[PDB]
């Protein structure tokens, strides 16, 4: 594997998809830097990651708490996470899955700041990553930055139009960063229905009616496993020719 | 013959360029047009020629309102005023939004948190505020339409205008979400290519002639797009009562070479 | 005032359904329409039904030609003749192709090499034969247009019409290739959704009523597409001299739910 | 550690180019590879190349069969032998199709009904014949995959390859239909960009060095695609048990410039 000695920055690797990416990354022996905002399960996630890979050097699994939902500190924090992840070396791949995980208000009660508050973590944080990565990454086709969107960008869930919009912005912005940061490669993974611990939290009591309706809306009779969706991120790290692309893993939900 | 005769159109951003050609086309079909802009004068100037290129129309079918949508205070109450004015005694039949800041972004080496967020109030919050308040001034019927604006830069972004390609990418995704939020009302996007509007003359300054010639060369047609040809996409989307959630791309085959 | 008045329109497949509505819309703008079909009876009925909806139109603006484009040994020759009389004295301005066999394919249990290959003559070979010979009969100029036909089934295919989803997917890609082969002439595609033409009731037989509800429900609008609304997409692509390499999708938001 | 270890992979078109790189990658994970080609020599030679780069693998994990899929008789029966072979006593886990004629089409001045039709036997009929017979040789299970092949030319067609761009458009649409026909089995497409296989040098001849220089410049990366990088997309779809109905594009950003 050519991801053995690799340094990968997983912005949002404390839970769900991003965590599965650090598990997959550690399976190939890479050095993984994790970024989250909750200090306690960031201890739990990183402690959880070296008992599933106990032969891996513990110093190759580093964590930092960063709050990227706040307009100050995010440039200072993104720059700090790139310093920690780069170390003496340069970072080889960056993965961003961080999202605010909050239900928007209905459209009749839409507020100006309601529209803008997601943009800080969906748009401003990656752009600050794109702002500062040349100093911490070599702009060569062997390095990658991968952003996150979803199938909801084409089949929006009801109530979620605004965040459904921002994922549309992530995909267009991804392509622009492939020109801004060329020949460095940047791409997007667009997952479908992944039953992460966060999703269980969002829908609460309406969860099981939603799981069965998600399973029914797939060519597979399934929702997506977190470690299978993680293969899309690993793919874009190993494919030194993929750039400006959208990797869609949705179980055929857009076909039914 | 024409079903846009008695129909009411609100063109948010119709004072120049593409939006103005949409108001000209709408009045060519006899529609009642309300125009929204920010420059106080040049808003009379386009209102002046449209009763002078078609004096046929009753002068009260061409009404105008000044709105500043670049500032987060003022945006909900300004669109609300323009919707009361376009609807009048009836309800609005079609809404067209072309309003955009049209100012050069910084390079991303000097990217600031404010550079990223300020385009969104006119590109994202203004249309969402339209979607918030249009039900009381439009009937939610498939004979009604709301059309947003995109570009080919959403798929082939201009160096480096990455941040605003994102917002146009957000416009397309948001369009689809609003097509289900406002069902059975129709929501769509127009994605123009290279149109030589009076703003583009201003933004390109001295690099204009080198850019016009490379735009004509990046086309299957050997030309740039007329504003009056692109306006047909907005007029088309008002007449097609089955088109919703779609992107009408008119770019001279630019994405093909 | 209208720029489709003197123009020559050839609708390959204008004897029924969507293509027929395109000739109705074209005649509303005063165009000279040549109709092409394979059924001598559906071709006399179509020209008769168009001289009772437009009695003021000159009878020479509605001429028809009989062509069987499902057969390989004469599809090139038939296309050639259709072109020559549609141009007449002058040149052809726009060509619209909707022709399709509209017969259910066999299930995958009985798929045959010929089942897969026969549709290609009318879906792929006839349009390519049109592009091969139109230069003597059209000005390859941006005010000229060639429009092919696709559907939403190319992205949401219907069971078991997988093979015809393939051919409609092939039409969209070649559309883009012919915009470069035929540049600066304009080539585009319309992708309709659910249009209840007379061919569609024939395929659905007794399951028709259950299928209409199914479609109606599965759309953002509460409707199927009118033939006269989908026809707006073809007329639009004739009026927008900048639209090229594009896909005009008319689906009632079916791809959103 | 590896879940492609006991896995049986059928690479239809693995004697050269991309499909060959897919068989190399599969054997790196310990998969059992069945290779299909039409050149007996290439096929033995290709199998010889693979057991000298992997001398430790059991030679029975590298089995080959000669198939001519260019002809209407024997193509269903050759697909059927190849399925028995790959399956053996177990069932097939993944199928990869890269087989293509790789010959320059004639110009449109000499376009014939047969030049158009003939590619469809290997572009469309062979995969459909694979989907027709694989259920007795594959589970219809989410852990098994069928991967077809398209390319970036389906969206930015190279001249004069319009007809072959069309067939690649059919493969992607057919992929989506086959993802529903064979559900819950997974069906997908890989859309490579510029890969300098020996077949591409054969087509480009003396214009090769000028063509690679213009291909490298038309990418965001300053390179063409490695066969070993593009093969990772096929391996990925074996690895992602949630990917279905998708297009994995690996083109070096050529569609951005
Ligand atoms: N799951 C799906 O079906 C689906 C579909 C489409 C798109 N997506 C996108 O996939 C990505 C991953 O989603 P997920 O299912 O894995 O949910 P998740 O487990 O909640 O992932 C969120 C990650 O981001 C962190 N985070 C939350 N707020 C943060 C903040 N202000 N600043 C920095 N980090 C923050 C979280 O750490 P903390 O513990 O500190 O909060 C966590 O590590 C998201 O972008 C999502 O929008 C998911
Ligand atoms: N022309 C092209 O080649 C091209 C290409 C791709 C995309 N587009 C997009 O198409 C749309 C039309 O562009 P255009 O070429 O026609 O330029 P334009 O003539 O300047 O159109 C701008 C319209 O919106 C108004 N406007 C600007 N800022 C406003 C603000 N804060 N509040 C309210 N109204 C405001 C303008 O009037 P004021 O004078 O009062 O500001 C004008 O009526 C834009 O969204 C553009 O991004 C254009
Ligand atoms: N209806 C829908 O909902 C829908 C949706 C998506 C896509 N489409 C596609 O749009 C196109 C039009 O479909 P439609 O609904 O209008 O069905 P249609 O009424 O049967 O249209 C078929 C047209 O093509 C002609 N035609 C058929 N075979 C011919 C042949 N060998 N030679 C010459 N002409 C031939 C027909 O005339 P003859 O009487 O001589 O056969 C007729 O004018 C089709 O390609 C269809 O697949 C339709
Ligand atoms: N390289 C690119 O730039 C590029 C770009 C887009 C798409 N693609 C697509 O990628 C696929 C792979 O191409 P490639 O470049 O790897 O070319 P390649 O090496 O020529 O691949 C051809 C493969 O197909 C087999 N094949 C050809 N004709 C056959 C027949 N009649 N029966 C059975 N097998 C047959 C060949 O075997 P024999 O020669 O043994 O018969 C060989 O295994 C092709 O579909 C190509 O169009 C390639
Ligand atoms: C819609 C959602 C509540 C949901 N409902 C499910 C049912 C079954 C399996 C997964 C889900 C999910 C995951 C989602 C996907 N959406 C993409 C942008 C906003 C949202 C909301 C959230 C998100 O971030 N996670
Ligand atoms: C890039 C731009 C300066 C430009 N350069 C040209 C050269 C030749 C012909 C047209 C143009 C245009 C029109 C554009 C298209 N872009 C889409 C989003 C931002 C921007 C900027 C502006 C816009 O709104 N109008
Ligand atoms: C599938 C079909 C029988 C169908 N079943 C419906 C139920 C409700 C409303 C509309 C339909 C339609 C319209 C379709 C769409 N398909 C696109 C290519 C082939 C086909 C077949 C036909 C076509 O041309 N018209
Ligand atoms: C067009 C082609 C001759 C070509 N010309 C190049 C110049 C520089 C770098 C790469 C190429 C290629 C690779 C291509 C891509 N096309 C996709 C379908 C048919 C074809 C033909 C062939 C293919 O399979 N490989």
């Amino acid at each position: 594997d050519q991801l053995h000695g690799s340094r990968v920055l997983v912005i949002g690797g404390t839970s769900g998809i991003g965590f599965a990416v650090c598990a997959a990354a550690l399976g190939h022996g890479a050095i993984v830097t994790i970024v989250g905002s909750n200090a306690q399960k960031l201890k739990d996630s990183v402690a959880r990651l070296k008992s599933s890979f106990p032969s891996t050097d513990p110093d190759d699994i580093v964590a930092v708490r960063c709050d990227l939902s706040n307009s100050d500190t995010v440039e200072q924090d993104i720059e700090k996470a790139l310093q920690l992840a780069a170390g003496n070396s340069k970072i080889n791949h960056i993965v961003i899955t961080a999202a605010d995980m909050t239900a928007p208000p209905p459209l009749e009660d839409l507020t100006v700041d309601s529209v803008q508050r997601p943009g800080i973590i969906r748009l401003v944080a990656p752009l600050m990553v794109a702002k500062h990565l040349p100093k911490y990454m070599n702009k060569c086709p062997q390095s990658s930055l991968t952003l996150t969107s979803g199938a909801h960008c084409l089949r929006p869930d009801p109530g979620w139009t605004v965040i459904s919009g921002y994922c549309g912005a992530v995909e267009a912005m991804s392509r622009g960063l492939a020109i801004d940061l060329k020949p460095l490669r940047v791409n997007v993974v667009a997952p479908g229905a992944v039953l992460t611990e966060a999703v269980k939290d969002i829908l609460g009591d309406a969860y099981d009616a939603a799981v069965e309706m998600a399973e029914a809306k797939s060519t597979v009779g399934q929702t997506g496993s977190p470690e299978s969706v993680a293969q899309a991120y690993i793919y874009l790290m190993k494919d030194h020719y993929a750039s400006g692309s959208v990797v869609s893993t949705n179980g055929g939900m857009l076909l039914v």
